[PDB]
C-alpha cells in the first residue's frame, strides 16, 4: 500500500520493456503532417511516401523485427548527396568515437552513397556493440516518452527521407539524420551509458525536470562538442548532420562554453539555427558523471535501477532492494579480486 501510493503521485513511466510500446505509439504529430513551410507541402508524391512510413511505423510491435524498406531512386540519391558532403568533413570534424564506428557501419550495416541502411541491421549492430536498439517511430513523441526510451537504451528513429529538392537542408529529423548523426555514437558504450542516464533521470520526474533533461539532451546528444587532445570535435547529431553548422561549431566565430547541467538546461533551444553557444565535455565518462550527479537534483520519492537481464526498471523504495544491489556489487568486486590475483599469478605482479 505504501509503494502503491508512492507511484500515484508521480507521472507514469514504463517499468517493463514491453510497456515501452505505449510510449512509442503516443505520437503527438505524425510524419505525414508536413509543416506549411515544408519543401514537400505541395508534393503529393512525397506525401504518399510520408504516409507510407507512418503506417509502417504504426505497425511495429515489441518482439517483431523491423521491416525492410525499399527506398526509391530519388530517396537514395538524396541520401547519397548527404552521405558525400558530410564524409568530407568527418575526418576533421567528427570525434574519435565517430571515426571508429563509421567504417564498421559501412561494413556491417551498408553505409554507402548508393544504399540506404536498414534499421534492423543497425539495431542488431548497436545491440551487439553497446546494447542499444532502434525503433521506427511514426512521428514526434513527447520529451517524456522519447527519454523513457533511452532509459531502456532504445532510440526511436524515423525512416523517411528528407525532400529531394534540397538534400543539404531539413527542418525535421529524417532517417539521414538518425543514421549519420546518432547511430555512429550509439555504438560507443560510454556514450550509450551517458544517453541512458538522461533517460533514467526522467522516469517519474516532473514535466519541468523532463524539459530540463530534454534541454541537456539538446546541447549534448544533439548539439555537443568534445575536447579530444586539445583539438575540438563535434559529437552532437545535429552538428554531424548539418554540414554548415558543423564547420561553424569548430570555427572561430562561435561561442564555446563548457557543459554545466544546471546552467545548460536553462539555455534556449533554437530550432532556427544557429545556436547561441556550444557546450563542451571532456569525455562521455565525464558527461555520464554530469548526468549521474544532476539526477540527484530532480525530485522524486525513489531512485531507479536498470535491470539489463529482464530489461525492466527496479524501484529502489526499500532497504531490501538497496541491500540487494550492494550485495551484487560485493560479488562483482570479488570477481575483480580474482582477476587481480590471476594477474599476479601469471604476470608476476
Ligand atoms: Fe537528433
Amino acid at each position: 500500500l505504501y509503494f502503491q501510493s508512492m507511484l500515484e503521485d508521480v507521472p507514469w513511466f514504463p517499468r517493463k520493456i514491453s510497456e515501452l510500446d505505449k510510449c512509442s505509439h503516443r505520437v503527438l504529430m505524425y510524419g505525414s503532417e508536413l509543416d506549411a513551410d515544408h519543401p514537400g507541402f505541395k508534393d503529393n508524391v512525397y506525401r504518399q511516401r510520408r504516409k507510407y512510413f507512418v503506417d509502417v511505423a504504426m505497425g511495429y510491435k515489441y518482439g517483431q523485427p523491423i521491416p525492410r524498406v525499399e527506398y526509391t531512386e530519388e530517396e537514395t540519391k538524396t541520401w547519397g548527396v548527404v552521405f558525400r558532403e558530410l564524409s568530407k568533413l568527418y575526418p576533421t570534424h567528427a570525434c574519435r568515437e565517430y571515426l571508429k564506428n563509421f567504417p564498421l557501419l559501412t561494413k556491417y550495416c551498408g553505409y554507402r552513397e548508393d544504399n540506404v541502411p536498414q534499421l534492423e541491421d543497425v539495431s542488431m549492430f548497436l545491440k551487439e556493440r553497446s546494447g542499444f536498439t532502434v525503433r521506427p517511430v511514426a512521428g514526434y513523441l513527447s520529451p517524456r516518452d522519447f527519454l523513457a526510451g533511452l532509459a531502456y537504451r532504445v532510440f526511436h528513429c524515423t525512416q523517411y527521407i528528407r525532400h529531394g529538392s534540397d538534400p543539404l537542408y531539413t527542418p525535421e529529423p529524417d532517417t539521414c539524420h538518425e543514421l549519420l548523426g546518432h547511430v555512429p555514437l550509439l555504438a560507443d558504450p560510454k556514450f550509450a551509458q551517458f544517453s541512458q542516464e538522461i533517460g533514467l533521470a526522467s522516469l517519474g520526474a516532473s514535466d519541468e525536470d523532463v524539459q530540463k533533461l530534454a534541454t541537456c539532451y539538446f546541447f549534448t546528444i544533439e548539439f555537443g562538442l568534445c575536447k579530444q587532445e586539445g583539438q575540438l570535435r563535434a559529437y552532437g547529431a545535429g552538428l554531424l548532420s548539418s554540414i554548415g553548422e558543423l564547420k561553424h561549431a569548430l570555427s572561430d566565430k562561435a561561442c564555446v562554453k563548457a557543459f554545466d547541467p544546471k546552467t545548460t538546461c536553462l539555455q534556449e533551444c533554437l530550432i532556427t539555427t544557429f545556436q547561441e553557444a556550444y557546450f563542451v565535455s571532456e569525455s562521455f565518462e565525464e558527461a555520464k558523471e554530469k548526468m549521474r550527479d544532476f539526477a540527484k537534483s530532480i525530485t522524486r520519492p525513489f531512485s531507479v535501477y536498470f535491470n539489463p537481464y529482464t530489461q525492466s526498471i527496479e524501484i529502489l523504495k526499500d532497504t531490501r532492494s538497496i541491500e540487494n544491489v550492494v550485495q551484487d556489487l560485493r560479488s562483482d568486486l570479488n570477481t575483480v579480486c580474482d582477476a587481480l590475483n590471476k594477474m599476479n599469478q601469471y604476470l608476476g605482479i
